[PDB]
């Protein structure tokens, strides 16, 4: 709901997100092909990375906060998707989510 909300999620939850030791490999798109990963694209239609967020933020892309916690949302979800439950990268996106959580209660 507007720029008061979306300040926050920039300000506030992503900054939050972004320093934490678990966040690097969401900072940037899944490239499938450094990593030697066949069928990333053709599980996942809509890909989603903190990187992408952060730009969306900072050029005013989003009409209202709801939208840029939906691509938090396909970020994490396409991670619970692809991966299998216990894999490292899946309890890295559940602790990100926690401080997401943590983060977006005191959201204005
Ligand atoms: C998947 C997958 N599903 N959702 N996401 C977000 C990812 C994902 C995205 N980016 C990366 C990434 C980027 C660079 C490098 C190096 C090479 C260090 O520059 C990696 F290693 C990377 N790995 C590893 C990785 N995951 C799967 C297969 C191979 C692989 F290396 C993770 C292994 C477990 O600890 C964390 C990193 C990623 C996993
Ligand atoms: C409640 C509640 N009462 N009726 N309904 C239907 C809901 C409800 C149901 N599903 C979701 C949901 C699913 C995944 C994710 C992530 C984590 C992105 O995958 C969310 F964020 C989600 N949130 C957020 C949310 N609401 C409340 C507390 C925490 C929280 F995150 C909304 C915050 C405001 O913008 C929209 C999403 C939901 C709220």
């Amino acid at each position: 709901r507007q720029t008061n909300q979306l300040q926050y999620l920039l300000r506030v939850v992503l900054k939050t997100l972004w320093k934490h030791q678990f966040a690097w490999p969401f900072q940037q798109p899944v490239d499938a092909v450094k990593l030697n990963l066949p069928d990333y694209y053709k599980i996942i239609k809509t890909p989603m990375d903190m990187g992408t967020i952060k730009k969306r933020l900072e050029n005013n892309y989003y009409w209202n906060a709801q939208e840029c916690i939906q691509d938090f949302n396909t970020m994490f979800t396409n991670c619970y998707i692809y991966n299998k439950p216990g894999d490292d990268i899946v309890l890295m996106a559940e602790a990100l989510e926690k401080l997401f959580l943590q983060k977006i209660n005191e959201l204005p």
